[PDB]
């Protein structure tokens, strides 16, 4: 179990959030300019650090969109490689755990996922910084769930 | 944030929006984070705008919780500052439950001025308030609800006081 | 419309969209508009999109109805082309209802393509469909409803047949 | 007693000012509203009426919620808003649904029976609304009652 | 009703048909004309949506037997079978699987929106926006497939006045 | 405590009030630093912009540093919005004296705001929508008024936020 705070919700529109640590503050990253919607509620894990210096990100697949700001428990199911301008980005994949929502419990790996939502995924993030200026991403691959264990624990080790 | 405000009126932390669909939050009482409780099985949504009262303290050992009526969800974590005007009392599996009803001071709304008591409410609103909390946990392995019966002004400011005095 | 739209597929006109509030449309065959019903007094809304196929004829007079397990609503008066694979069987104040239970064809989202009976659904919104009916009338007067089971595709492409045929 | 009424406007959409087409059945986009305000109730007319302005008969529907554009709400009028504008009279039933589609309307059977903060934040609204559209506006003049109504309505279906 | 309605709501104007509203779900409607009803075309699979109001001329037939298309450019949504008087002030033009593809690119008149009154050419509009409509229309079919889109470039508005005659005279 | 200025001419703004956001009127209580509902609003308008304040920021009335960032789109109240002055709405209500710093999204947050440097440069329209907005949105609450009495221009707002952070 990890605790995830959600930043971006699912299918939510055009504003891009981000927390600053060092104040706590939800600001305002970007807006958007394409007519995408993020395809998972998105944050990261607190008190991690990536080798980027910055927190454990996730995805957070449910069903339902939550505000900006909420924690939700999740379990990691996967993760999603990418680069990016600043290099290799890699997020994570989790689920809500079984008493915030019963019905993902027969999920356990990214086998399990709907293979639709899982190239919506990726046509999002290879494509949402288009019409952004000094910006883009290219997808990877993906990693397992011992994978994305890995990944946190030496995020939160770090 | 303290319990009560001026003229024997209520602060109150919303956690769950009126109409508002399937996400319950609540707030973690330890680290001030706004948690997703569950994604909620059924259907239903609240009928209220739903929190807690700060700073008060209920035998269960957490705030004393509140309903606010009023015309219009608000965003979770945002604070109403209300009336009481009564009392729900509930029976669950793990015990009693009292959920204080409150209204929005007549600052916030003024249209809720002449709203002094249970009996002053839409009696559909009431209604559907019992028929909330009596089956939205249907889904949930293990859980009832019923409403056992309501409680006047003078028992909300009781369960207010004790909340307050037993912190 | 033609209440098919394939070999085993029909025509379904929504009048109430999955979750979407207290309103409850009902779509008047004669002049064709789409009346308010009632505003509904629960916390409940639609668990999916639902309607009718037109051109058909329930043995209650009405048309053949059904609920259409959606990934998203759909606005009141528009067309999804499904497929039946299942029945809801219920009974209320005026006796028999049942429901054809339906998902959108492959062509208009592909994600359904492998589901093609009710065994296939999420066991817990199959829960939730009927948690609704068994409540949602529940604060209207002289008005209730119990769900006595479920009929398979067969079950389905018979009373969709019949509906047709009468 | 009861009236439909084909609704154009939802209470508290948009911006969207929708005006149905009688030629052609169609639902019309009459403006991008430029102010801030949104309808204070469901708003439309009723069918198969007809007024002086050889227009259909009005009807400003108070209801708990909003309806899609194009829907219809069987209801009844308990009274009428009076108006004059850049173009003369305007009048507007004011109407609740039946109790078969809300019961809680059932007490609702005058004006003086609304929320006096609606009937107010009606007012404003029509006095309001068109004030970025250069050469209207809108003066309320007072309120009719049920009988002014339904003699209205009377005269709107014999009219036509 | 499809039939009740005019291609052109005068000289300057033409009354437009909404199937899609802008910033919209993922569902893509599509009236058919046989019997005026709106149908879901698809549960689109991408995370976009249009980025403007879609629909069609009434009365026009394009080479391809369909209506003229066009995107309302506008502040906001409006409900799908809703119709809008604009003018034309563009077209888009590209490519499908299926081939040639160009619709118009329209505003409302300044009747309905005078915020719009400026705006001429295309060259009037928001360049972020026009980025905006090509990208969407290059890759809202990405996931469906055999499916692919190329935008070739724009007409201007003569080209426009020029697709909606033929469309009203075929 | 988030700095007022993000740097040399932009400006951080805690957004109280989304854009087109319905009846709440929320307001940050700044002992507590907790989002309290102020009013239920009584008419039928919505705010014109997102609404909120500079941080460590101090006016005259004792409050802080109040903006209207004009933006596509609203965003969630205690949001921040990085933006840039570029002029003031200038008013009087029952209380006395007011002026609300109107601000763009920097070029960062969106490029589409980049040739926008001065209040003639916005939509007319939106600027009659703005003044309309708060000469009417308290007709409902007794003894209560508005008056705009004019604009300012991006000098006199960069000057009222440079005096609203040496104030405080």
């Amino acid at each position: 179990e990890i605790n995830v705070i959600i930043e971006i919700p699912m299918n939510s529109g055009p504003i891009k959030y981000e927390f600053d640590k060092e104040s706590g503050a939800l600001f305002v990253d970007r807006f958007m300019q394409t007519t995408m919607s993020y395809p998972c509620n998105y944050g990261f894990i607190p008190d991690t650090l990536s080798n980027d210096g910055d927190p454990v990100d996730v995805l957070v697949v449910a069903h339902h969109p939550v505000v900006p700001g909420s924690v939700i428990k999740c379990r990691a199911i996967g993760v999603l490689m990418m680069e990016d301008e600043s290099g290799l980005d890699e997020k994570i994949i989790a689920v809500p755990t079984s008493k915030l929502d019963i019905t993902f419990d027969h999920i356990k790996e990214l086998d399990d996922l709907c293979e639709m939502l899982k190239k919506r995924i990726v046509h999002f993030f290879e494509h949402y910084k288009d019409l952004e200026k000094g910006k883009w991403v290219k997808v990877t691959g993906w990693g397992d769930k011992v994978k994305a264990e890995t990944l946190i624990k030496e995020g939160i080790d770090r």
